[PDB]
């Protein structure tokens, strides 16, 4: 059981609001028309709210609900990208992204805009009530880079071209939208980091390490369903192509890279410089937030129907 090798020298927590938030995320999905024909009794088992509850365990219920609805949005968008025709059609993906980008700039959806565009506009509206412009611009840019990454995946599928390890790992940091999920830690923890701390090389490196761990963990758990769809956006499949090795060996190599990235994250935690008492207090809440996300991703994914 190679899954038992997905271990961390720390553990997570879950918000006491978990089930309330999950029920509300389903009601939200139904309200905005995101639940497709194939899903009726499968809808109950999505449990997207129970991932959010683990990722932001200390958040107030209102802020947690924005995070849960956002996480659900990302799953709904992802299944369109990864399991339908739109992920093989760059021109259809560009037309959709043009609508999302107009909504991220604060435009109102038109009558004939799709459910995902309306739902994205709802999340932006609710975030604008809770966050300053500075934060909203950083979130929006992280979301734009997720769309760019999805268009990158679409070109790979159209060309039938598996990326090399260096290209894949560099792009995978954007294709999972993990940086946009990290932005929400600030709102969950109600912390205001000054510019020089927010963008410090050690903070960027801790964010990169946490993002890598989360994505490579997902890759080990999601290679089966991704292979079932003839997809190629997975460290296991990418390693297999580069090394011309067996699937068991590629899995072994992916888990080695995961273990190494956990150690890098633990090491770099002890390298955060002393700015001042108030800045380092806030900074340690953010970095603790990254740990909660690492654990949430693993803890939710091992039990989720999504990877069963
Ligand atoms: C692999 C991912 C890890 C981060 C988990 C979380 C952000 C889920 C939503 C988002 C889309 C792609 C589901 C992310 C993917
Ligand atoms: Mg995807
Ligand atoms: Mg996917
Ligand atoms: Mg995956």
């Amino acid at each position: 059981d190679y899954r038992a090798r997905l271990v961390y020298p720390f553990s997570g927590a879950i918000s006491p609001h978990a089930d309330i938030v999950d029920q509300a995320t389903l009601a939200w999905a139904a309200m905005f028309g995101l639940l497709t024909d194939s899903l009726r009794h499968k809808s109950r088992r999505l449990q997207y709210g129970l991932l959010a509850a683990r990722a932001y365990p200390r958040a107030d219920r209102e802020m947690l609900q924005i995070a849960a609805d956002w996480i659900a949005w990302l799953f709904f968008m992802d299944d369109q990208c990864d399991e339908t025709g739109i992920g093989r059609d760059l021109q259809r993906m560009i037309a959709l992204h043009e609508r999302f980008l107009a909504i991220l700039d604060g435009a109102t959806p038109e009558a004939h805009d799709c459910a995902l565009t309306y739902a994205l506009a709802d999340l932006r509206r609710r975030l604008a009530l809770r966050a300053p412009d500075n934060w909203l611009r950083r979130f929006s840019e992280h979301v734009r880079l997720y769309f760019t990454a999805n268009r990158w995946e679409t070109v790979n599928r159209q060309r039938g071209a598996t990326p090399n390890v260096a290209t894949y790992c560099a792009a995978r940091l954007f294709s999972g939208a993990v940086y946009a999920c990290f932005d929400l830690i600030e709102l969950a923890e109600q912390i205001e980091l000054p510019f020089y701390a927010r963008h410090h090389s050690i903070v960027q490196q801790l964010e990169q390490a946490a993002n890598n761990i989360i994505c490579w963990c997902n890759d080990v758990l999601s290679y089966p369903k991704e292979m079932q769809h003839g997809d190629r956006h997975n460290l296991v499949l990418v390693i297999q192509g580069e090394h011309q090795c067996s699937l068991p060996e590629a899995i072994d190599r992916a888990l080695d890279l995961h273990a190494r990235e956990v150690a890098t994250f633990v090491r770099k935690r002890t390298c955060v410089p002393y700015f001042d008492a108030a800045v380092n207090t806030a900074l340690e809440k953010y970095v603790t937030g990254l740990q909660f996300w690492i654990c949430a991703n693993r803890d939710w994914s091992l039990t989720a129907t999504r990877y069963a």
